[PDB]
């Protein structure tokens, strides 16, 4: 195939930025991912495309429950944080503070404005990441923002 | 659960805006769709959250192939054509002009920027909408442009 294309085509794909939490005792991992979709209205789902190579992947298979929060369009420098390895700083993961989600207790960061639990139904695993299909379970709004815009960060994941 | 905090979390996903075509035979189907995201590189996967009580459905279920085009900065008037039913007038659906794809001979808005052809690989009959995942065939740009973005037409699809 035209595999410059191919690359250019789907890397015109528009994308928010989100932090996926996940945990099973004292192991914790959290990311930043853009591969989420909803997918049905009912019942309430979510489709993220996870790292099948990852610590929050483990997780998420293991446990069957996610935690997806929404950055707002100032958090940038939240983004960044996540693109590196965990490490939990007493109620702080990366230097940004968490709460316990009220269902699942994961790790809710409490400076990002959206936030959903849910529980995994359906796992595909298609290649180098898994599809997971989560229903959501509860959510909660801190204030209401625009969200952050993969594309006003100058980034990329997709091609 | 909290059901208004539910809606306004799910309504906060950023999504770009593409149009999604079928076809077996004299039928065809095209629709402007927002539920999408890559979902592997290796293989490269797409995914749709497809309304399952709808013509694009049908003729993907059916025949196991789709196209997909993103929409160009400039092009809402497009994606507003392609939320009605789909009438072909020759070579043209809705009042734009279309080409049959190399591969599979779907139609091809030629006016979008950016074009893929598709084979489903998996469906996941989640609730109102299934989850389609299918793997990127042959692509195709005609010109780098910006594409669409949800937030910019003020129009909202999810919640
Ligand atoms: C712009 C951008 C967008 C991105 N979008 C996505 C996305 O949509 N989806 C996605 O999945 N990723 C995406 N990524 C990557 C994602 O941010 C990272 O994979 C994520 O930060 C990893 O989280 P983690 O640290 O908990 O996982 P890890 O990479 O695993 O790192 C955490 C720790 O866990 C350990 N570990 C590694 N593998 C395992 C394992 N299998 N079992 C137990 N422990 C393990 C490691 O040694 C490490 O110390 C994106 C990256 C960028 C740059
Ligand atoms: C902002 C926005 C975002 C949207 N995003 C999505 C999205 O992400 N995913 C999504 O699926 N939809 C989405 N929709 C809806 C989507 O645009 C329409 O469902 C699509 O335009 C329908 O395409 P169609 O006309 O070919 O299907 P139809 O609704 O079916 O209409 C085409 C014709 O086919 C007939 N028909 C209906 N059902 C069948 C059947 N089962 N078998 C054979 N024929 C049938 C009808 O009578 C009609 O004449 C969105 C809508 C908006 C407003
Ligand atoms: C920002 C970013 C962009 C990537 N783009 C591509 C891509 O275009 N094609 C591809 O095959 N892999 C792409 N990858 C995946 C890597 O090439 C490769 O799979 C590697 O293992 C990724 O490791 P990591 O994302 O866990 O750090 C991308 C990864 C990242 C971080
Ligand atoms: C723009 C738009 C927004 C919608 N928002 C919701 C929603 O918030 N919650 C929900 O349950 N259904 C939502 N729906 C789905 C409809 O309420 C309902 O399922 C109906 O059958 C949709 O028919 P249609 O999209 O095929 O025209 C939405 C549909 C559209 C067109």
């Amino acid at each position: 195939m035209n595999l410059e294309a191919k690359k250019k085509v789907l890397r015109s794909f528009t994308y928010g930025l989100y932090v996926l939490t996940a945990k099973d005792g004292d192991e914790v991992a959290a990311g930043t991912v853009n591969w989420v979709t909803q997918a049905s209205f009912q019942p309430p789902l979510v489709a993220v495309g996870l790292k099948r190579d990852s610590h929050l992947h483990a997780l998420v298979e293991r446990t069957g429950k996610l935690a997806l929060m929404t950055l707002a369009h100032d958090q940038k420098a939240i983004a960044q944080d996540f693109f590196k390895p965990t490490v939990r700083e007493g109620d702080r993961l990366n230097g940004h503070p968490f709460e316990p989600s009220p269902t699942f207790g994961l790790p809710l960061l409490t400076e990002l404005p959206y936030w959903l639990e849910a529980e995994v139904r359906h796992l595909y695993p298609g290649g180098d990441h898994s599809l997971v299909v989560a229903e959501v379970v509860e959510a909660g709004v801190r204030r209401e923002e625009k969200p952050l815009v993969m594309w006003d960060t100058g980034w990329f994941y997709g091609g």
